[PDB]
């Protein structure tokens, strides 16, 4: 997983 | 999974 | 999945 | 996991 | 687990 | 751009 | 960009 | 850019 | 950037 | 940057 911001 | 926002 | 939103 | 946010 | 934020 | 392959 | 592969 | 592969 | 390989 | 492999 890549995971930018909420 | 590559997420980007909410 | 790629995902850019919400 | 990356995570940058919250 | 890279972890940038809260 | 989302590129998967060559 | 989001790339995967060559 | 996020890249994965060559 | 990320980047995962070579 | 984050990298991972060479």
């Amino acid at each position: 997983m890549i995971h930018f911001g909420n």
